[PDB]
């Protein structure tokens, strides 16, 4: 209640509480001290965890029954950036841990409780048509990017070429990069079929 | 109220306020600082920004509700300029994190609240047909300068040649300058096509 407020006899104050300003570039992370209902009208449970955006208040008063952990800065991703989330949240609201989830192009978003990010905001591999990627698959992949399907084992090697842009997924490991080699009429290279050796 | 004005017995009296003159080359930076209604009769929310200009008014007093967070000197281009917003201001009046805006050609604007320039004011490329740009893309574009559209892929690179003036776009990222050998007749360079080695 906004102005002069009395204490009672019973009554011991101890300090004011001033509401936290939520801009579009923060949101408020809170844990739960004890079961109850918040300002929104949802039950909560001891230790649980979420966040406060702007979606659902300007300004967002700390509960007694919640506890301040700190202000989550907004992650945002440009049109040439992707990153990944370690230990994503479900469609259960339960972190999925292990697991990993590549999100790439323009978004923004805020790192929920638990989530985290395995090395940053990292760029995308645009290649020319001089320029190749050699990159070995770590799980049996399916990927439609044609109107075909291509399969690949757990160990295959394949090499990516062409003017394009590469996102890496998460069954797939880059290994090296690759550069055409300029040669001329009658000028060569030896190369070794390793597989075959000829 | 203009004159001489006497404080009441319960209303203190702290300070002068002096309203602030907007020229046509300022603008005023206001955070709000609670739930209010401003002399337009516009809603806000706690810690939203605007910016006030001419066209509203003259002068403007800073409200109690507001804070003032800095005088915003207008920024203007010739018809030699360009420039790049970081962040602009989308239809829905909340910044487009992440994405850029390119503005060209004789224009005056505000940096609004979030905006921010990307490294200044730029000079066109304005070129001869003796001066040639070599620049790649970095996402699928489609360019219809012509009656055709020209498509290019996230790594093809081509060349801007000729008597034009140039502004680079926000998914193209200039290369190189190039400049026209001059050869007399019988006279001659050796050129290879690193693209097939010829």
């Amino acid at each position: 209640t906004v102005g002069a407020y009395l204490p009672a006899v019973f009554e011991e104050v101890l300090d004011l509480v001033d509401a936290v300003i939520l801009t579009e570039k923060t949101a408020l992370h809170l844990r739960a001290r004890r079961n109850f209902r918040d300002f929104r009208g949802v039950s909560r449970r001891t230790g649980e965890e979420w966040l406060v955006t702007v979606q659902d208040t300007e300004a967002h008063v700390p509960d007694v029954h919640e506890e301040v952990l700190g202000v989550v800065p907004i992650t945002t991703l440009g049109p040439h950036n992707y990153c990944v989330i370690l230990d994503p949240v479900g469609p259960d609201g339960k972190n999925q841990l292990g697991q990993k989830r590549v999100v790439k192009g323009e978004k923004s978003f805020f790192l929920q409780p638990g989530e985290q990010l395995e090395q940053g905001i990292q760029d995308v591999y645009v290649l020319s048509e001089q320029q190749g990627l050699l990159l070995r698959a770590l799980q049996p992949l399916e990927e439609g990017e044609d109107e075909e399907k291509v399969s690949h084992q757990a160990g295959d090697h394949w090499l990516i070429r062409g003017p394009l842009e590469y996102v890496p997924s998460a069954k797939v490991e880059v290994v090296e990069e690759r550069q055409a080699i300029p040669l001329d009429e009658n000028e060569g290279i030896y190369v070794q079929d390793v597989k075959t050796g000829k």
